[PDB]
């Protein structure tokens, strides 16, 4: 898309050479901020094929606040099997601060059900937030939020969402990122009888791998298409209600995929 | 400064009208980020008369993490006043989740000690964050946080920072909350041995108060000046242990002061 290719252009213009966790070199950049108007089509990624199969199951499982694979398992969905442990369990990772956020006198916060009642009620607050950035329950994590922070917003019947990613691998991780969050306003705005608006990406340490590079600048080299149209064939009673059979991406014509090599 | 003034520029052409809290209407966009190179001077706003005084205050009240109005009433410094109780307190805002964030086993987290040994041993990580969104503590707090989340970043010998705000008042709390986290990056960088970098600022709910409108093209009418010097007299031991009289503006010379009214 049009603004992920700026972004990529971006980190190899004015990224700086370093390191990661403790391995591959990468060019990075700090502080990057896009836009995309929900309204002009389903924000899938047209310049390398992507699917949104994992992307649909992940956002259903966290809305369910369970943080055990048995779910992505069933499904074959395997992107959070290098963290699990054993018993196929991550810590309390996204979902459990999503929808049961433990506080020190013994409750559960539902963020979800709470910004669904903010939005209902008090659409113009300023402070309709869900955050996974729980300081307290960071090292019982597998891995800490990467997509940390989101807040919504409304005006003229449209639901907007702005996204804070601390970090993010710009060619392997985004794509999915900016899709599964547009999913997220899509369903939210269902939910609340709302147009969907923009979805606002924020990024932190924004970066590209050494050895994407060849792959970057393959897909810089490809015009992006039109893109698709996000279909949702039923209206659920509740935002915990969704099932997979109930998301269709129409027209949607990329070009081929490439793949995204990773060091161990 | 540029930044500012462009920003805005924006809101007066493409916010959208609504409201705020339960009062005064608003002109309001959502979705900013701008950039303050450091290097280029210090980021205190020009078209009108700005000081210092409160902002220094209040943030080494915030790094001390004491949550009591009693060190601000002090030094005759009153922004907090109409949110503390009879007794001075505010609940455990800003300063409490910077440096006794509570977890519910019994500990408290200190933030920005734990960010300190992160730019000193582990200068690349992409999680050296502070965050005061604490969702469990919100209700307890006198008002839920507007500067959020922060997260530092090391690049050729330089600590850049980007803050994300949920929401903002462009004219009265903008230019004081950009000088705030300015100075604490310039202080961050002189205890890691760092030069200063960028300071970039990320908004959510953006806007401009209705009865702000002719102040806002009053500063648009005037030619920002070239920004002062800020200088750091005396080396402290730790972050904890600056003073007031540690810091001083050279080369401040701004358009005359715009007052700010407000509803009650």
């Amino acid at each position: 898309m049009k603004q992920y290719l700026e972004l990529m252009q971006k980190v190899l213009d004015e990224g700086t050479q370093k390191n990661d966790r403790t391995g591959t070199g990468t060019l990075s950049i700090f502080g990057h901020q896009m836009r995309f108007n929900l309204q002009d089509g389903f924000p899938l990624v047209t310049t390398k094929r992507c699917h949104l199969r994992s992307i649909i199951h992940e956002l259903l499982w966290f809305l369910q606040g369970d943080t055990n694979i048995a779910y992505l398992h069933e499904n074959n969905v395997t992107i959070w099997d290098e963290w699990a442990d054993e018993n196929g369990d991550l810590g309390p990772v996204y979902g459990k601060q999503w929808r049961a956020w433990p506080t020190p006198d013994g409750r559960h916060i539902d963020q979800i059900t709470t910004v669904l009642n903010q939005l209902k009620n008090d659409p113009d607050s300023r402070r309709i937030i869900v955050s996974a950035w729980n300081v307290g329950e960071l090292d019982k994590m597998a891995l800490a939020p990467c997509h940390a922070f989101f807040q919504f917003y409304v005006a003229d019947g449209k639901l907007s969402c702005q996204l804070y990613q601390r970090a993010c691998d710009v060619f392997l991780g985004l794509p999915f990122n900016i899709a599964s969050y547009a999913l997220l306003v899509h369903m939210m705005a269902q939910q609340c009888d709302l147009e969907v608006g923009d979805f606002v990406w924020t990024g932190g340490d924004t970066h590209l791998y050494s050895n994407h590079m060849d792959q970057t600048h393959l897909q810089l080299s490809r015009e992006p298409r039109p893109l698709p149209k996000l279909i949702i064939k039923r209206k659920p009673e509740s935002i915990f209600d969704y099932r997979f059979e109930d998301f269709e991406i129409e027209g949607y014509d990329p070009h081929p995929g490439i793949k995204a090599p990773v060091a161990i």
